């Protein structure tokens, strides 16, 4: 049935076994300091994982997974401590930049948005501190927002906590574009440093915002509806900051954010030149034959338990068999309307998200762009990187 072919009813090596997870998999992620250990230190999480080996702790939702990792946290933050008092700012950030990455894994994969007690959400508070004390020190620091709700109806909050990045020489007499990035399930907005350099690299904005279920984020996640109320509120926001021109603006959906920059090209055509979706669902990642064997596949730990809350289900059974109907941007009818130039990328052969809702978005709508990486999986890195920013240059092109 799924492109993705004889691997589809595979279970992989690593399910439910942290050991081969870290072996085969996040060792080497973590050597090479590339997702999910960007800006990370293999000398801070060898110890980490060689402890949760030896203790046998394969469920990442667990508070054994989670504490295991808080004193390598505090010995950064003190190691960062030491490095600031001696005048050695570089050092301090990078040490607080290597404790937000220790937080980030700790937290993996979903702070989950109803328990705010949960050991998780302590973790993401103290990496959001963490990271935003790094950030000051740089020469183009990160600023965090509280943006007013202005557009809040129902269940929504009332705070969007964004992240604003500006490149030397931005003001009022010579405004710079925008990108846009709606983060994901496992990232949210402390998670994008590599990202916002590239972005500032460019002479552009970054600006970074979680998505509905998910972080800080105020959207009511059982509403459809709510993403559209959230980036009415941000969009117009930005609006107003002289310094930011948002008639040259991208948004950039990252893995379950990719699912909002899909629908957000359609609801807010008229307000954005590009977007990108990275290894996006829309439709057929609801599919109940999808979900059924989500957790056998890539993704380090068991999604559907996340995915349940993200969606604003109190239950795993009550989500599959209700989100498809509810959710899906081709079942609701969101894709037959005209989009502002999407940019679609992942691995043909992803395993959390089908590469048929990529193919299925070229059936509707106004015509869609597209590379999809042979053999790869979910979101085709590395290759899948630098073509995000070719087409930033072109769609942002003076
Ligand atoms: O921002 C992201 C999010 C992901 O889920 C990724 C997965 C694999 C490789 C890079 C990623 C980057």
């Amino acid at each position: 049935r799924w492109i993705l072919g004889d691997k589809f009813d595979t279970v992989f090596p690593h399910k439910g076994s942290l050991k081969v997870l870290w072996e085969s998999r996040w060792k080497f992620a973590c050597s090479k300091s590339v997702y999910p250990f960007h800006d990370g230190s293999i000398e801070d999480f060898e110890p980490i994982f060689n402890h949760l080996i030896s203790k046998n702790i394969n469920d990442a939702a667990s508070d054994e997974y989670t504490q295991a990792f808080l004193p390598t946290a505090s010995a950064l933050e003190e190691k960062a401590a030491q490095a600031l008092q001696a005048g050695k700012h570089e050092e301090a950030s990078n040490l607080l930049c290597r404790a937000a990455v220790v937080y980030r894994i700790s937290r993996f994969p979903y702070v989950d948005i109803t328990k705010p007690n949960s050991i998780k959400r302590v973790a993401f508070e103290r990496q959001k501190q963490a990271y935003l004390k790094a950030t000051s020190l740089w020469t183009q620091p990160i600023r965090e927002v509280t943006v007013p709700h202005t557009y809040r109806t129902g269940n929504d909050g009332a705070h969007i906590p964004i992240y604003i990045r500006t490149p030397a020489g931005a003001d009022q007499s010579n405004p710079v574009p925008i990108v846009l990035i709606m983060t994901g399930l496992d990232g949210y907005r402390p998670d994008n440093s590599q990202r916002t350099h590239e972005i500032l690299a460019r002479g552009w904005a970054a600006v970074v915002a979680e998505i509905p279920g998910t972080a800080d984020c105020p959207a009511d996640p059982a509403d459809p509806a709510s993403p559209d109320r959230l980036w009415d509120s941000v969009l117009s926001y930005l609006d107003q900051r002289p310094e930011l021109n948002t008639a040259k603006m991208v948004v950039w959906g990252l893995s379950a954010g990719g699912y909002y920059a899909i629908r957000a090209a359609h609801t807010h055509r008229d307000r954005l030149l590009g977007a990108i979706a990275h290894g996006p669902g829309c439709h057929y990642y609801l599919d109940p034959e999808w979900l059924a064997k989500v957790n056998d596949h890539e993704y380090p730990f068991e999604i559907t338990a996340a995915w349940a809350t993200k969606h604003g289900y109190k239950t795993v059974e009550e989500f599959v068999a209700g989100a498809q109907k509810k959710f899906s941007l081709v079942e609701t009818g969101i894709v037959d309307q005209p989009s502002c130039r999407l940019l679609l990328l992942n691995g043909v052969d992803d395993g959390v998200v089908p590469i048929e809702d990529c193919l299925v978005l070229f059936e509707h709508g106004s015509p869609k762009e597209g590379r999809f990486y042979k053999g790869l999986p979910h979101m085709g890195y590395p290759n899948s990187l630098p073509v995000s920013y070719e087409w930033l240059e072109q769609v942002l092109a003076s």
